[PDB]
């Protein structure tokens, strides 16, 4: 399973603009273990989406729906860590189907670790890609949603520690869902009009936040 | 850097019965893969200890405070690991000293995830034990203390999702630094007089978290 070639570049686009704006030179000051690390945690948040503990709330529910974002920020992460970093300087080995099954997401989980630390990032990439194949989610669709929230945050003192992501009971990456689930895969991924999708993705998720309109940035910003 | 023989047996036996507080069949229940699973995790909150994150409030400062509580949780679960699957089933490659320079921090226990994950749980135990010794903490004595919350947390419905971690401003985790100052490194590991020590570590942590006369278990119900 993997993305047109051409709706892989424009992602990669879009994840070299997101680290433009958390720095102008990102090229030059970050490295791969840098990627590898941000991976790693987000791996342990997305394993703690898994009621995994024997010792403490033992009857908890998974959180599913909290599983895509997880996943949406790894392939963030792979992006970057493949822009710096190629696999040279398989799959069916290091993930586990179906994730719906909580020991093979475990397992699952648990390698992609394995697999940043080795600085194969884009065997990372093609596991979220499967994953989201495999659990029936729209992975470009989360992807163009959690990149503008992620904007929005670098806007709102995210960098200065100012920001706030849980307000009134509803944290900032529940929202996405909802300026999402209007879009299909063809949506987001026809040849001749997925980018005016994903401008529509990104003006949903502004609108989520009230962002004014002077301070959004349009599709073509980014490609 | 290793403790005595008779120390190790002693927190291991203390590790037994916390396990089995928790699970009275634990060893028929847990496997290996677990105590991997919960070092990783663990090692993801001590380097969320540092201020890693590039985009996040990057002034943030490190909180070597809670690195301390952090190694100690991974003990835990390395003396847990160890008592199901020996190493059988080299330290200096994997451990960056001075841990107080924070990319040698990260670079070591990110590697902790690493033998975790081959489940070279005496390794970690090690590494542990040599972060301590590095850093200038009481090792043992930290251990001791939070062995004993984490039995008031059984007590407290840990399992049933009723405790609750951080009540005024303060977490329970917090409240140990106190317990542990008074004790020596000697006072806790003399051949004589450890287990008297250990015992009025017990003590402190229980009158911290105001536990009944009735409900403390003292230190030859762990030996
Ligand atoms: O150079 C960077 C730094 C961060 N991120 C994004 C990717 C990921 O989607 C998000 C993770 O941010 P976080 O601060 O860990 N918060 P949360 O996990 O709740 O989204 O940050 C980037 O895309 N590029
Ligand atoms: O079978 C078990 C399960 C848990 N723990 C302990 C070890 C560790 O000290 C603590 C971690 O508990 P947690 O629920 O992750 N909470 P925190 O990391 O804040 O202490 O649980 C055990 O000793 N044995
Ligand atoms: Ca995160
Ligand atoms: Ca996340
Ligand atoms: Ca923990
Ligand atoms: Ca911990």
């Amino acid at each position: 399973v993997s993305l047109s070639p051409l709706i892989l570049r424009s992602l990669a686009e879009l994840q070299d603009g997101l680290n433009t704006v958390v720095d102008k030179n990102w090229r030059q000051l970050r490295r791969p273990g840098d990627w590898s690390l941000a991976i790693t945690m987000e791996a342990a948040e997305l394993l703690d989406s898994y009621p995994w503990k024997w010792w403490k709330n033992v009857k908890a529910q998974p959180d599913l729906q909290n599983v895509k974002i997880e996943l949406t920020d790894i392939l963030h992460f792979s992006l970057s860590g493949a822009m710096q970093v190629s696999d040279e300087n398989d799959l069916a080995d290091f993930m586990f189907f179906p994730l719906s099954d909580t020991n093979n997401a475990l397992a699952s989980f648990q390698n992609i670790i394995r697999l940043a630390s080795l600085q194969r990032f884009q065997l990372v990439t093609s596991a979220v890609i499967a994953a989201a194949d495999d659990i029936g989610f729209n992975l470009v669709a989360y992807y163009v949603a959690k990149h503008t929230l992620n904007g929005i945050r670098q806007m709102k003192g995210y960098k200065d520690g100012t920001y706030v992501k849980v307000q009134k009971g509803v944290e900032d990456n529940e929202l996405l869902h909802g300026c999402i689930s209007p879009f299909s895969l063809d949506d987001v991924t026809n040849e001749g009009n997925y980018k005016t999708k994903w401008d529509d993705i990104m003006h949903r998720v502004y609108d989520a936040f009230g962002t004014p309109k002077e301070e959004r940035l349009n599709i073509g910003h980014w490609l």
